[PDB]
């Protein structure tokens, strides 16, 4: 179960975050992992579409290659944080499962720039029991995490030496089908 009211970035700029563009995970935190995929890859894209604040996410388990897309529409709660509905669609917006109450993640930008950010999640799947995630974001796939966004860890009290990082998985990401998504 989730467990952190994360704050969001004081000034917090919406309109630089969600611009349509593509956010790379480079490092995460599960506080409940397993045993685990201590191995994944994970990027997602988001912006404002036709009016309405989305997301368009990716996931790959670079062992397994279990792999899948979701779309949501972000709601509000406050500036810097958002509940999420989420449908699993295939690369090209098709549904594969559709939005259900029960399915959603919350979403809390801690800090942001125009290169990196640390986020917070707490991700709701019906059945399951399932922890607070944070992850250390990049615009560039291969950037290793700087000091302002280090900080921002710190700032969260959190050691970014307890994250686990992405890069040495290899992933290779379809950001014009994130992007796209994006309308779907
Ligand atoms: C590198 C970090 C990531 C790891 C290692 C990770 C891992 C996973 C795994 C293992 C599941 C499958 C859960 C279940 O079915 O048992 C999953 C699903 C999901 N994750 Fe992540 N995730 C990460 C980042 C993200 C981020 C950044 C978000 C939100 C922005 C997120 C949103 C979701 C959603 C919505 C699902 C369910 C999708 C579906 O069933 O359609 N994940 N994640």
């Amino acid at each position: 179960a989730c467990t952190k009211n994360a704050i969001a970035q004081t000034g917090f700029n919406k309109d630089k975050y969600f611009n349509g563009d593509v956010w790379y995970v480079t490092d995460y935190l599960d506080l409940e992992p397993d045993d685990v995929p201590k191995r994944y890859c994970a990027a997602l894209a988001a912006g404002t579409a036709s009016g309405k604040l989305k997301e368009a996410l990716y996931h790959y388990d670079p062992k397994t290659q279990d792999t899948f897309y979701d779309v949501s529409e972000l709601q509000v709660e406050s500036l810097g944080k958002y509940t999420a509905n989420f449908k699993k669609v295939d690369k090209n917006g098709n549904v594969k499962v559709a939005v259900t109450a029960g399915n959603y993640y919350t979403f809390t930008v801690m800090y942001a720039d125009d290169s990196s950010a640390l986020i917070h999640t707490c991700l709701h799947k019906g059945n399951k029991d399932l922890g607070d995630l944070y992850a250390v974001l990049n615009r560039n796939k291969d950037a290793a995490a700087g000091d302002k966004v280090k900080s921002a860890v710190s700032a969260a009290t959190l050691e970014f030496s307890k994250f686990i990082s992405t890069k040495e998985n290899n992933c290779a990401y379809d950001n014009d089908s994130l992007k796209s998504l994006l309308t779907k």
